[PDB]
């Protein structure tokens, strides 16, 4: 009965339809500690990249061992997702509003930024961007 989160619908759309980490831009220069579950999702889709057509199965057992292990088993087993004809639109929504939090986490940044070292020009005009475009067990 696991409630749905961003990265919970991520990460189990990708272990049950690994075909989906072809849809991801790179995310290499992301900060994991931001974001629960971030670290997880990025590692899961550099496996499948590693290994182009494997199934379900074959990601699972890459993890096996590591401490997320439990959790990908119970993400793999999640029938409220298991809806294959939407799927892909469930993913690709989902990783949009993924990049949506961690703009909002930056605009977040910027403002304690800005009242404790002020703002270089960059960053102000960053902050202005920011404030324009967002005016209009498993633990993630
Ligand atoms: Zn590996
Ligand atoms: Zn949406």
């Amino acid at each position: 009965q696991l409630k749905r989160t961003t990265m919970r619908i991520l990460i189990g759309l990708l272990v049950q339809n690994p075909e989906l980490a072809t849809l991801v831009p790179p995310l290499e220069n992301l900060d994991e500690n931001k974001l629960p579950g971030l670290g997880l999702f990025r590692e899961l889709v550099n496996t499948c990249l590693s290994q182009p057509g494997l199934t379900t199965g074959q990601l699972l057992e890459h993890y096996r061992g590591t401490n997320n292990a439990a959790t990908l088993e119970k993400l793999s087993m999640w029938d409220d997702i298991a809806d294959k004809n939407i799927a892909e639109q469930t993913f690709t929504d989902s990783l949009n509003h993924m990049f949506d939090s961690l703009l909002e986490l930056r605009q977040e940044e910027l403002i304690a930024r800005e009242r404790t070292h002020g703002l270089s020009n960059e960053e102000r005009l960053e902050l202005w961007t920011l404030n324009q475009e967002l005016a209009k067990d498993i633990p993630f």
